[PDB]
């Protein structure tokens, strides 16, 4: 529908890429919006690195980024995702599961005098930035001093599709670094605390954890933390907000799925392919490639449009409907390959919890049709920043 979308976004407005392959003069970068095209180059990191900060012509040094296995490569990628992998133990999975609905509640309890609210902001932000902290071992108290640094960090996300000076890319990196030494330390005293008194937690995995016969550092143990939660909130919270607004949206496919609840997972990853939290991811090419008949020079930026390649006709049948049972959905929101995001499990979870219990709690709800949503204002992510609603 007449939706605010990222001007960006053309796959949203029902309109097909021109070339499955362009280059941006502008902002010196390559983009892919074809889905056989993005799959294989996310099938192939050999070619396509994941460390796009190896093209800037300013840095930040390893020894502050290591940990961050979501821009590592082979060999040393598998070790790092192994632990975190590994970390999440079955009883740390239960016990996620088995809280969620109680958080859920408490959330929808703290709306409970409101006929009308911003759903983002009153539940599905606070739920998967809660869900992560508690696995973290945070005190709730922290919950506070994450959500501040995720607005430093949406803040450096935005205008990043406008050109860059190597200047303007030293100050951004500078406030990136001062960022980095504030959650190292904070990172630190957790650890510290962990190693005092080791809870039922991430955290208290991480400590123990080893890559090359070595325990972790601050640096590592800081890196995976913010990428947990960096990679696990917004995402998420969109997820749920976005299927929200799509069954809204689309009566008939909302009628669907309240006559038949078993949809549910079906629709949230239907909700993944039609406007995708994460909508395009980066790559640099290692050396020359051919992508869609069109040659890609070593050691350049490649922007792999997820978003896009979830509406390539040549994949789905009727790409622009929103088809709340779709299958098969191979859909690329949730990435392919070895960067295949690790917290899907939790993040579909999550989501099927709360649209449940939304359909469930709350079965008036509806988009304010006095007030539309509004959509992040992030380029790599197509989905609603604030949704408000009425009961
Ligand atoms: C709707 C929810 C989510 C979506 C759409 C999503 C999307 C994605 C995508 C597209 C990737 C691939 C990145 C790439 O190839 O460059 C990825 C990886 C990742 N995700 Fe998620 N994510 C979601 C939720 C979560 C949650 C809840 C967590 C953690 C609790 C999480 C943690 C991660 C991590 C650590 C990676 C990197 C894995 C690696 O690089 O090996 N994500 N995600």
């Amino acid at each position: 529908a007449q939706w605010e979308f990222h001007p960006g976004h053309f796959w949203m407005r029902g309109k097909r890429p021109d070339k499955i392959v362009d280059y941006d003069e502008e902002l010196q970068l390559w983009n892919v919006y074809g889905y056989p095209e993005s799959a294989a180059i996310l099938s192939n990191p050999k070619v396509f690195s994941s460390d796009t900060m190896r093209l800037d012509p300013i840095k930040l040094d390893e020894a502050i980024v290591e940990g961050d296995f979501a821009h590592t490569d082979p060999p040393k990628h598998r070790r790092l995702r192994g632990l975190v992998d590994h970390a999440f133990t079955p009883s740390l999975v239960a016990k996620m599961e088995s809280r969620v609905h109680g958080i859920i509640h408490e959330l929808l309890d703290g709306v409970e005098g409101k006929s009308q609210f911003d759903l983002v902001a009153e539940f599905a932000a606070p739920l998967p930035l809660i869900m992560i902290s508690d696995l973290l071992g945070v005190p709730e108290s922290d919950r506070a001093l994450f959500r501040q640094w995720m607005d430093k960090m949406l803040d450096g996300s935005e205008k990043f599709e406008s050109p860059e000076t190597v200047l303007e890319q030293e100050e951004e990196l500078h406030k990136e670094l001062e960022l980095l030494w504030e959650m190292r330390d904070y990172w630190h005293e957790r650890a510290a605390e962990s190693r005092k008194r080791p809870r039922e937690d991430l955290i208290s995995q991480l400590v123990h954890a080893e890559v090359d016969g070595q325990k972790l550092n601050d640096s590592q143990i800081s890196n995976i933390a913010n990428r947990l939660l960096v990679n696990g909130h917004l995402t998420t919270a969109m997820l749920i907000a976005n299927t929200m607004l799509c069954l809204d949206a689309f009566s008939d496919q909302d009628a669907r799925v309240r006559a038949d609840r078993s949809l549910v997972p079906a629709l949230l990853e239907e909700s993944m392919r039609y406007m995708s939290p994460i909508c395009g991811v980066g790559r640099a090419t290692n050396s020359e490639v051919e992508v869609a008949g069109t040659v890609i020079p070593k050691d350049q930026l490649l922007l792999v449009w997820t978003g896009a390649a979830n509406r390539d006709e040549r994949q789905f049948e009727k790409p622009d409907v929103f088809d709340a049972g779709r299958s098969p959905n191979a859909h690329l929101g949730l990435g392919r390959g070895i960067h295949f995001c690790l917290g899907r499990q939790l993040a579909r979870m999550e989501s099927k919890a709360a649209v449940e219990i939304l359909l469930d709690r709350l079965p008036t709800l509806r988009a304010d049709p006095a007030n539309p949503p509004t959509f992040l204002q992030v380029v790599d992510a197509s989905g609603v920043a604030t949704l408000p609603v009425v009961t």
